């Protein structure tokens, strides 16, 4: 079977991360048998040498001499750590020279909840893991690439990454869909300047049979944590929309009403006289839907999802003791049933099963052997292949660049508002957006959140009629934006209308260097990880803060370009406007699933091409009306189908 | 090099049609190297015996036994022709049997004309040649396929075919563009219906290296052929510009204004004081950026341009007697130079190799090699997958779901125009369209035109109090749009807004049949090609008249799906959208390259999952006011950028 690889490959220096087992594993194992010497990076040095005797006994059997000058290993190699990428270049470059293929493979799962329950430690340490690193490596490589002519970048994302001009929503998996997409994102925006030395691409492979959604006997895969997940955030969620619910129509404190959860007995709640009809409720379908053997029919909660409970009430404004669950009583394992995980588990690989269109799951020596084959085609770049898939799920179409006004009715609603508008950089934007609030829809009051007193000064002077008439507020959020929402919250009421703008302008650098040059000028590893923190994180903490605050509307904003903005800086506006758009897409699914009724969409500034862009200051002012337009059209309330249609949804000014 | 191909599709029949040279030529002489059996089809039956000796030779070579057994050809095969397709089917099953690749490669120019310019009857053939033989191959060999449990459908489409949620206009080949869209349109929604036994998947290339581009010394090819035509396109379009704005400040007759033509002398034309200025300006021109070798660059046209000419004035409502260039003087060779042809094919492609992120096109051996490794990978279906590629070429996204209502000075340019509304089926869209038009915009009149008598009832009973006031007329147009368009013209006056929806719904029949049926009920050969007569022909012919009717905005309407639709309905309807985006946008940049302004945008009243459609009454009529605001969003004329952003665009209702 082996007979077709041979000599397909043969001198090509290939690296590859998570290179020990997985997807990784075989196309290190398939790159041997086609003749490339490769260098396998993982954490484990044990799978790493299990896997590495594994090729040199193969290459052994195939024919291949001195096998062990043919597969070497990097071990204790963390892709989330920039010195470990920084020693796993220079650890590849001594045993073989320059890189041909660098196969960016290594992908962890991340976080595995919503973002109301998501740190924004972990999300950055997933960003770092599978984003950032594929950027790290190409950085230190593609200068010995472009000089001896020839390289390739790939770029393993996900059917979950989306595609050029649709995001695919993955709920619970916010972190990783977002990492998935920006690494197709570089795929497609860098190749213009990679190109003609190096190839870039990204392969999007949709479910795989392996380990990472199987699991070993030992350690649950993929399936059974999402099981496990299904069950203990429908019980979290469950909790959070009662307490909710029940805090609107009760004039009792969230630590009263949290009170009543702390004896953790299902049936005495259920019984309680004195207890809000919600939690009466609730607690009678926790007895009537759950397994009598599971301890979750019998008690509320644990103390892992009571600690996910109390951040997100915290999060959501609630006064409640760090220590209101210290002495909640223990509930007996199991807390769910190994028949409803499975029963769970097995409802998760019959919707998968069901959704390809093959009705069937690729191995992971076929998604290896698509990608090995797929590697031999020279003239290629910029693309996602799909080694695998072809799915019904739901996909939500990016671009639209026709729209207009939102409806009189919808307008009226913004009368009385409290608008909250979140930037710095784009002064002329904020501007116009608050005096467009404040003097066209008659809001109330607008709560400018900037970065820094610099932008606070600038924002008070262009505002200073609004300022003087106790219409706009100035916050300094520095890089505490959480808590200066809280500040806005308390001191001016909760949101209606929230606009979140970059703080930070777009870096103009250059994106590759030239063929002799040092590269040194050149878009940096840390310039790029600062670029996803000012570009993405900034959004993703501002809707993780705001999705709890009950009645606001949220405009993602991503960067803006103009005829005047270097071809760099258009690149980089796209790989955000796509990277963001895999966000947006599945916080707005997440929403749904929440008992706060909260609206998020993105409003894109950025264009593809510097033709669309607008050449003289009558096109644009125009495009500055189409923005007020955009961020109207998805701020305005939807007074008492449509709600699918106004959200998780991108425009393009 | 062979080696890694010996036993990669060994005991698999591949069908490949224009497998006598080109791409075709090398899947099949691949196929054939990797162990495949093959039937070769196309039209020469030299060219098809000079292509099979070369394969039997070659398989000779590499040790195959029994060559002859391995490649037959299939001559006198033209794919445009239903018979002959038939004819293939019988002698490839009779050879092979069952056929597990079928291998849609023969792919003709077609017209290579602007819409305006397309006879209906080219635009017919190159959908019979490049589309509708892939259904009909499909249809005939799927059954078998479905009864031995495996199959492929290979489409060969093009970059130009555009992607899945953006269209890629491709002027002066709108047929071409629109035969290469259904291509992946067909892969994309017959996948689900089609596993899990079949494989159906789209192969987009970029440019390709070869006779199709380069062209032998007898014959011009692609390059050589479009410079040739860039050039007679310019004259053709120059000429036509001035004398549409000749006639606008000229009291003589179109007829008048063309007698100064017939001399056919630039230098006369120029110092003629009794000629308009833009005729004079336009012989000044032609001397002046002409080539003095040239006769282009002393007469005005030939007898080929002058045809054209007359076509586009008659076609535009214009007098003129079919015999007014009769005696027109013909030019003597080159009417353009070789030296000016060169320049032209240098030009284009340069700018081709411009836009490559590789800077290099592959080779036809390339582009197959790239195939017949991805035709081994069985884990994927309704893909495209692009084997070369990556340029940066400007695309549309689709599916904006997200509007509004267009501005108040727009909507005040509606009062007093003329509409003409298309249609038949869609009677309650109709209706409300032609009373928001009349009621709410204060329209003149709405002109009516439907396909039949019992449809022009149907309206005028609908419509009853519009009809006695003398403000909604009805015109019966059958097969013959064009002339109805005419009388429309002829007696109310040229319109404004013109909406263009389906007079047919789409068919409710199977698309794929049981295992073990006969596949009698699936939707035939003859109704895969009256699907695309009514919905996309229908398109092509409304906009083909209404392109030179100036003044007018033209809204291309797409079927209506429903939450009781079939599931085929939506799977067709997904088709039809995703076909007609590749024309929409196509006719939107030919129409800036005329004199006529004319807006051409495209409404979709289909989407893609049953999820998204409404469910209640309240939610459907949410539905039908969406669809009257997308209307009159690309419908209302822009008051004296703007033109790029309301052109070749499609929405979601
Ligand atoms: N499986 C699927 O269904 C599927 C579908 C689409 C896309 N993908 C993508 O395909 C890629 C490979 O996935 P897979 O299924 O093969 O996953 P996997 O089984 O989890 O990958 C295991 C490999 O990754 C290494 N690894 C894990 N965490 C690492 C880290 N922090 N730093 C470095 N190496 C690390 C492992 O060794 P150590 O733990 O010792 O480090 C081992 O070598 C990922 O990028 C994933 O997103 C997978
Ligand atoms: N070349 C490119 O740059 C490029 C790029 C993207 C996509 N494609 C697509 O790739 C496919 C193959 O293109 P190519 O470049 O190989 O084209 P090509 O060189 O024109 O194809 C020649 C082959 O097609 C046959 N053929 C032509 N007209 C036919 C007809 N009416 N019926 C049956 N066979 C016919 C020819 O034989 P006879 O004339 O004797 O019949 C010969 O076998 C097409 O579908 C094309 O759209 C090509």
């Amino acid at each position: 079977w082996a007979e077709s690889l041979i000599g397909l490959h043969l001198g090509k220096v290939a690296l590859i991360t998570g290179g020990s087992a997985g997807i990784g594993g075989q196309i290190g194992r398939l790159l041997a048998l086609s003749g490339a010497r490769v260098m396998l990076a993982a954490r484990d040095r044990h799978k790493l040498e299990q896997m590495q005797a594994m090729i040199q006994s193969e290459l052994a059997e195939v024919g291949y001499t001195d096998v062990e000058d043919r597969v070497h290993i990097a071990p204790g190699c963390d892709v989330s750590s920039e010195a470990q990428l920084a020693d796993l270049v220079e650890r590849t470059l001594s045993a073989f020279g320059t890189v041909d293929y660098l196969i960016n493979n290594a992908g962890i799962a991340g976080v595995e909840e919503m973002v109301i329950d998501m740190p924004v430690e972990g999300w950055r340490h997933t960003l770092f893991a599978n984003l950032i690193s594929n950027y790290s490596l190409m950085r230190k490589l593609a200068p010995l690439m472009k000089k001896q002519g020839s390289g390739y970048i790939l770029n393993v994302s996900s059917y979950f990454g989306g595609e050029k001009d649709a995001a695919i929503p993955y709920p619970n998996r916010a972190d990783y869909a977002v990492s998935k997409a920006g690494q197709r994102a570089m795929a497609e925006v860098f190749a213009r300047f990679l190109g003609p030395e190096i190839q870039i691409n990204a392969i999007a492979p949709g479910p795989v049979e392996g380990d990472r959604l199987r699991g070993t006997g030992e350690r649950p895969g993929l399936f059974a944590r999402r099981a496990r997940l299904i069950l203990e955030n429908k019980r979290l969620n469950e909790l959070h929309a009662a307490l909710i619910a029940a805090a609107r129509t009760d004039e009792r404190s969230m630590h009263e009403l949290v009170e009543l959860l702390l004896p953790n007995d299902v049936a005495a709640l259920e019984q309680n006289p004195a207890a809000p009809t919600a939690l009466r409720e609730l607690a009678r379908r926790f007895r009537s839907e759950g397994d009598p053997a599971a301890s979750s029919s019998s008690a509320l909660l644990n103390r892992s999802i009571a600690a996910k409970l109390l951040a997100r009430l915290h999060n959501g404004g609630y006064v409640l003791p760090a220590d209101i669950f210290a002495n909640l009583p223990n509930p007996p394992d199991p807390f769910f049933t190994r028949a409803q995980i499975d029963r769970e588990a097995r409802k998760v690989r019959d919707g998968i099963m069901g959704m390809l269109y093959l009705q069937r799951m690729p191995t992971e020596f076929d998604v290896a052997m698509a990608t090995v084959y797929y590697l031999a085609d020279r003239n290629v770049s910029g693309e996602t292949f799909h080694p695998s898939g072809g799915l019904r799920y739901e996909r939500t179409p990016t671009g639209g660049e026709l729209f207009g006004l939102p409806s009189p009715e919808r307008l009226a609603e913004l009368v009385g508002s409290t608008v909250y508008l979140i930037g710095e950089h784009l002064t002329e934007h904020l501007n116009l957006l608050a005096r467009a609030y404040l003097e066209r829809y008659g809001a109330r009051q607008v709560v400018m959140i900037v970065e820094t007193e610099t932008g606070a000064e600038t924002m008070r002077r262009l505002l200073h009629d609004h300022v003087e008439a106790g219409r706009l507020m100035t916050i300094v959020a520095g890089d505490q934006i959480e808590a200066a929402i809280d500040q806005a919250i308390t001191r001016y009421g909760r949101p209606g209308p929230v606009v979140c703008t970059p703080f930070r302008p777009l870096p103009t650098v250059p994106l590759v260097g030239r063929k002799d040059s040092d590269w040194s000028t050149v878009l940096s590893e840390a310039e790029f990880a600062e670029l996803c923190e000012h570009q993405l994180t900034h959004h993703f903490r501002v809707a993780r803060k705001i999705a709890l605050s009950d009645g606001a509307s949220l405009a993602l904003v991503t960067p803006e370009t103009t005829a005047t903005s270097t071809t760099e800086q258009f690149a980089l506006a796209n790989f955000i406007k796509t990277t963001l758009h895999a966000f947006t897409a599945t916080i707005g699914v997440e929403s749904e699933r929440t008992a706060q009724r909260i609206l998020i969409n993105q409003v894109d500034l950025t264009r593809r091409a510097r033709a669309e862009e607008p050449r003289d200051p009558h096109e644009r002012q125009q495009e500055l009306e189409r923005f007020i337009e955009a961020v109207l059209l998805v701020t305005a309330p939807l007074p008492p189908y449509a709600g699918r249609i106004h959200r998780g949804r991108a425009i393009t000014v």
